[PDB]
């Protein structure tokens, strides 16, 4: 049926010698104060919601959808005494329960409830086991509030004990031994002078030892660790976001906490603590090493000796912690985890055995003790956790997790292939194992900014993947996979890479046989959705369908809205002719095509916008419907988790029909029964 009108008021202006027509500029305007845009949005948004209510696939999409949204969740466990302590959540709960068990008890054995911050505007914030486990201590919030509230439980009966601390702010929980807690405060009243103290369990607060300060440096915040035997206090300062520390220690003998000298006194790189054993502390240091590198650090001498035990690599060190005998060491190893194991003195041992490609976060474990987690995650892998042997450096499952799917009926791999200029791009391709040829593909896209896309799982992505579809992400220039000069060398001038960069990988899906020549669809949001809108202008032909979300389509103008003057440091400045001339030559809106048949095209965003105006995506598609670009439909849809979901399934119903994905289910359990039928 015809669209809704856009009415023209016509206006070309000139710039750099150029002329530029802008007639929807009058769509700019707040649709709460304009009754001209408010009538345009009705309308197109009603002659959207009809057409798509048509759609055929949305129900069984919106149907699978729901059903990946709700699950449980284990968090990391943390081993002291006699028990393991852990959060979990049913999957509907507001806030996880801390539940605590015998550490012996089986693998799936139900624990039980240690705290319920359900039943206290009240919120959990952190908690930490005695290093003997009879003890646990944990901070409050109340509202939103910065302050906290630190309280204690007894383990075996878990009744509270009396103690309070008051005044906690910015704060670790760092028990010294069974009976004491180091925890940072501010003065009862400015984040200014906050102090490290020494609480001891059955006093009251004003009985309390201050341990560190530093009354010349108002602005330093103070955060105090201990080494897991208990020998050496740590305390990490930093003032002010950049991610620089200083780092001062005492010794521990027999419960007294010795004097507290600096180690590294100045303020000038990253040294995050990992732990210590005996009288050896390992960091992980950025100092001189802009992708890390770990450092141990001995204190049995007169005076401190440095020693790197892995020197920086050419992966980025995320994080490192130490379990069993060994370090671990998880990298940004070709846009996705690489888990490294070494001895302590820094010996190689190998990489952690993974359950496929994905991401790995935290680990969990301690020196000494055979039994270490390690959270991890990916494109079919809701964030799990892992059992480690750091012996071995091989995981296995922990506790069962109830999904409606099973993540090894999928794969994800990982590809490499060559841009235009001959640049090795990384793309992840994900699929159902039913897959055995080509398929309707979805492929996602953002390059910009330094977003480094790793592995996470994505519940619109498992609906499309659990339909079917194939699923390929790629890992364009403008993007922080391989670091500051991959950023740059898709930016400003050379923001035109990651259009290209993009195109390659549609193009290299498929020659390689993973998508149809019609059947691929395209989706990309805010930098990503600038993408989605030119790519589609310069290569109409190569995609079935597209959906940028709250695209940047007006990439003369984005400068002059809300919050879009910071993009310069990407885009470039329109004022300047040069950075002009580059804008011009992809800004969506401004090179849309007549004569051209163009994709399906489903532009989405909200009616009001912060972020990204929702103008730009209006003038788009104004653009899009007034131009002579075919007859495939090129719509706007204008609209929490429930708006997600309908969202999802539109957007996805509307892919699926124009690259001809019919959903379906399968399983690896179904295909086993259909096998047996046969022989009867």
């Amino acid at each position: 049926p015809p669209y809704p009108a856009s009415p023209q008021v016509p206006l070309v202006e000139d710039h750099f010698g150029e002329k530029v027509s802008d007639p929807w500029r009058w769509l700019e305007a707040d649709v709460r104060t304009d009754a001209k845009v408010a009538a345009w949005v009705q309308a197109q948004s009603a002659y959207t919601a009809a057409y798509l209510k048509q759609l055929p696939e949305r129900a069984a999409l919106e149907k699978r959808m729901k059903a990946l949204i709700d699950y449980e969740r284990f968090g990391l466990p943390q081993r002291r005494g006699a028990s393991v302590f852990y959060s979990w959540n049913s999957g509907l709960m507001n806030q996880s329960q801390l539940l605590v068990r015998p550490a012996d008890a089986p693998v799936g054995t139900k624990g039980r409830v240690l705290l319920d911050p359900n039943t206290w505007a009240t919120a959990l914030d952190a908690w930490a086991a005695s290093d003997d486990g009879r003890l646990l201590a944990y901070s409050v919030q109340d509202g939103g509030s910065d302050w906290r509230t630190v309280k204690f439980v007894g383990v075996a009966d878990g009744k509270p004990l009396a103690d309070e601390l008051k005044w906690v702010k910015f704060s670790g929980l760092a028990w010294l031994g069974n009976d004491a807690l180091l925890y940072s405060r501010f003065a009862e009243p400015l984040n200014y002078n906050q102090t490290v103290w020494l609480h001891r369990l059955g006093t009251p607060q004003s009985a309390d030892q201050p341990v560190f300060a530093t009354p010349e440096l108002p602005k330093r915040g103070h955060g105090a660790s201990v080494s897991s035997d208990g020998r050496w206090v740590v305390i990490t300062s930093s003032e002010g976001t950049d991610p620089v520390n200083t780092v001062h220690v005492a010794r521990v003998t027999n419960g007294k906490i010795g004097p507290v000298t600096a180690l590294i006194p100045d303020l000038k790189a990253q040294w995050d603590f990992v732990d210590g054993v005996g009288d050896q502390l390992w960091f992980v240091s950025g100092d001189g090493a802009p992708l890390k590198k770990i450092v141990r650090v001995d204190l049995s001498g007169s005076t401190p000796r440095f020693d790197t035990v892995v020197p920086e690599s050419k992966d980025n060190l995320e994080s490192v912690g130490i379990a069993g005998n060994r370090l671990f060491a998880s990298y940004i190893h070709d846009a996705k985890s690489q888990v490294l194991a070494f001895d302590l003195d820094g010996k190689p041992a190998g990489a952690v055995s993974l359950p496929g490609i994905g991401s790995a976060s935290g680990l969990s474990g301690r020196p000494g003790d055979r039994h270490a987690y390690l959270s991890f995650s990916s494109f079919t892998q809701p964030a799990t956790v892992l059992a480690l042997d750091p012996a071995t450096a091989k995981t296995t499952p922990w506790e069962p997790v109830h999904l409606t799917f099973d993540p090894a009926d999928f794969r994800v791999e990982q590809v490499f292939y060559p841009s235009k200029d001959g640049t090795k791009v990384p793309m992840f391709i994900v699929r159902r194992k039913d897959a055995k040829g080509p398929l309707p593909t979805l492929l996602y896209g953002y390059g910009g900014f330094n977003v480094a896309l790793t592995p996470w799982f994505s519940a619109g992505f498992m609906t499309w993947i659990d339909s079917g579809g194939a699923f390929a992400l790629a890992n364009l220039r403008g993007g922080g996979e391989y670091g500051d000069a991959w950023h740059d060398a898709g930016r400003r001038d050379k923001k035109q890479n990651v259009f290209d960069d993009f195109i390659a990988a549609g193009e290299w899906l498929i020659a390689n046989g993973v998508t149809p020549r019609h059947g691929l669809a395209i989706e990309g949001g805010s930098n990503g959705g600038l993408l989605i809108g030119a790519v589609t202008n310069q290569r109409p032909d190569l995609f079935a369908a597209a959906s940028p979300a709250v695209g940047v389509m007006d990439m003369l103008r984005f400068d002059q809205f809300t919050a879009g003057r910071y993009w310069v440091d990407d885009y470039g400045y329109p004022e300047k002719e040069a950075d002009w001339r580059v804008l011009r030559r992809y800004s969506p809106y401004h090179n849309v095509r007549s004569g051209v048949d163009y994709p399906a095209i489903l532009v989405t965003t909200a009616d009001t916008d912060d972020r990204v105006v929702p103008g730009h995506s209006f003038k788009y598609t104004a653009a899009l419907q007034t131009a002579a670009i075919g007859p495939k439909p090129h719509l706007i849809r204008i609209e929490p988790i429930d708006k997600q979901i309908e969202e999802t399934a539109d957007v996805q119903a509307f892919l699926a029909h124009f690259t001809g994905l019919t959903p379906r289910p399968w399983s690896s359990v179904d295909k086993l029964a259909a096998a047996l039928e046969h022989h009867h």
